[PDB]
């Protein structure tokens, strides 16, 4: 059953500036995208800006500027920072739009005519800072900016208050036996596996009815009304969970604006998503509210989840305030854009809380990039080895030869499954084990002193390296999308062979092909100072 690729991050809350948080999961959201697009699938990929609900709008009030306008520059901060990060999202999604409203509107009508909404009372704790309800066993003791005693969550250390008031509620309690049927249904639904037997367990103990609107002073009016009540506002969650409905229904021109909302998901072709980016802080959100608002309205569940941790730099917290920063796009200045990105995809797997540091960052960048990747594609691309500048044709291959050869040909596969788990870090290790691999390979040959000695012999070696390059090098340019560019021109590969699930095989390229013309005394990723 084939349909548009739909992969979306989440859409982040507008209060302050971005950071390494949103370029994260972006930059998952991204890859994912970028992989799906190099085996010739139609892709859609989402990102945006939540923009309604008390925490932006008192954002706005700290900064003594109108939400609209506090709202759209915050946005525009975003929008430059995706841009300067070199993203390939295809649409940008903002709550504010009017399109986006329309749809809510339409989904909370959907709810109500089901019967699955009904006007009763939320009296209980509420992170402002989380737009998350919380009961009491998630609270305890902290201090607020005061220094007074006060309540905090337990998930997230912001400052709690006690909610009171008539709230339009939604029976999520009576969803709870056709979730726990969803996840058991679809045991890969939620990745990585802890976060899904999280998910399970806590839906096991049992749910009580969400509160779906609050009252319009307790929100300055920076909301969406609820339909037929102009007293109420609709929850920023259920607001911002319809972004990837609404995105699913929007064509979107060349320049990247929306231009129409169709009335019908099946005209696009995207919805439901195939995979939902997200931190560990929204799960809650997106494994348990939003399948059942789907399932009240009849609307098909998502295929998967995938729930990622939390960074640190120097194994402390970032905050500007703490005295501690991470400017993504000041380490990407420094030590290059697809080099960044690569340590932030390979330095941690989803399952964990990675970690950044300048000597790590180096390490791998002079490690695995420079040394492993960098300094095969220089060695054959190089005049003095390959002295021709193009691909040979191979003479008969060695069972050492085959050896390499077979690792190569399983490569896609392999990395394959691994970006549709998904989980990155273990396709980018696949491909790298690959290219330790041809290393060995041409450390064993010696085709520097073959050159002299045995030009058949060489002919093999050095096709092989390059297939294995060229291969590696395909698999990779989800994560080095430049690079990668620049590696396929050094070899010459043709421009129809850079993606296609047919150049995944070996011998895609063949010999006689002339490699791109050599720059004087170019490098393709520069060691850089150890410090
Ligand atoms: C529908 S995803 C919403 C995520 C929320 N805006 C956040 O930053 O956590």
């Amino acid at each position: 059953v084939e349909k548009v690729f739909f992969v979306t991050s989440p859409i982040y809350y507008v209060n302050a500036a971005p950071h390494i948080g949103h370029v994260y999961s972006t930059l998952i959201t991204d890859v994912i995208g970028r992989y799906h697009r190099v085996k010739g699938e139609r892709v859609f990929a989402l990102t945006g800006t939540d923009e309604h609900g008390q925490k932006v709008a008192e954002a706005a009030k700290q900064k003594q500027v109108s939400p609209y306008d506090f709202t759209t520059a915050v946005a525009g901060e975003f929008k430059k920072c995706f841009e300067q990060m070199d993203y390939s999202i295809d649409y940008f999604i903002r709550t504010t739009n009017e399109q986006h409203k329309a749809v809510v509107k339409e989904l909370w009508t959907k709810l109500e005519q089901k019967g699955d909404i009904y006007l009763g009372r939320y009296e209980g704790w509420y992170s402002i800072s989380d737009e998350s309800f919380l009961t009491p066993q998630n609270i305890t003791d902290g201090v607020d900016k005061d220094g007074n005693p006060c309540k905090v969550s337990l998930e997230s250390g912001h400052v709690v208050t006690w909610v009171s008031e008539e709230n339009y509620m939604f029976r999520l309690s009576a969803f709870r036996e056709r979730l726990l049927e969803w996840y058991h249904a679809n045991p890969g639904c939620i990745v990585p596996e802890f976060r899904r037997r999280e998910v399970i367990r806590a839906v096991e103990k049992g749910l009580p009815d969400l509160s779906v609107s609050r009252a319009r002073a307790t929100l300055h009016n920076w909301a969406i009304p609820v339909p037929g009540n102009p007293d109420h506002c609709v929850y920023v969650w259920l607001d911002a969970l319809t972004n990837y409905l609404t995105g699913s229904r929007l064509r979107v021109d060349e320049s990247g604006k929306e231009v129409s909302l169709v009335d019908d998901f099946n005209e696009l072709e995207r919805f439901p998503a195939d995979v939902h980016v997200i931190g560990k802080d929204i799960l809650k959100f997106h494994a348990i509210y939003w399948p059942a608002f789907l399932l009240s309205a009849g609307l098909p569940l998502p295929k998967k989840i995938v729930a990622h941790g939390w960074w640190t730099k120097d194994r402390k917290k970032i905050s500007k305030s703490l005295g501690n920063v991470f400017d993504p796009v000041e380490k990407a200045e420094e030590f290059g854009y697809d080099a960044l990105k690569y340590f932030l995809l390979r330095e941690s797997g989803f399952s964990d809380d990675g970690d950044y540091s300048d000597k790590n960052m180096i390490a791998r960048l002079n490690g695995e990039l420079a040394d492993t990747l960098g300094n095969l594609v220089m060695r054959c691309t190089s005049a003095k080895i390959n002295v021709n500048g193009e691909w040979p044709s191979p003479a008969a291959y060695t069972e050492e030869d085959e050896s390499l050869i077979q690792l190569i040909k399983d490569l896609p596969g392999t990395a394959d499954h691994y970006y549709l788990i998904p989980d990155i870090q273990k396709a980018i290790i696949a491909v790298f084990d690959v290219l330790r691999a041809i290393n060995a390979y041409v450390t064993d040959m010696a085709p520097w002193k073959l050159v002299k000695t045995d030009p058949e012999r060489l002919r093999t070696v050095l096709y092989i390296t390059l297939e294995g390059v060229r291969v590696t090098t395909l698999l990779l340019s989800p994560i080095l999308p430049r690079k990668s560019v620049v590696i396929f021109d050094m070899l010459g590969v043709p421009e129809v062979h850079r993606k296609g699930i047919e150049n995944f095989e070996f011998g895609a390229v063949p010999p006689g092909t002339r490699l791109g013309p050599a720059v004087e005394g170019e490098v393709l990723f520069s060691k850089r100072s150890t410090e």
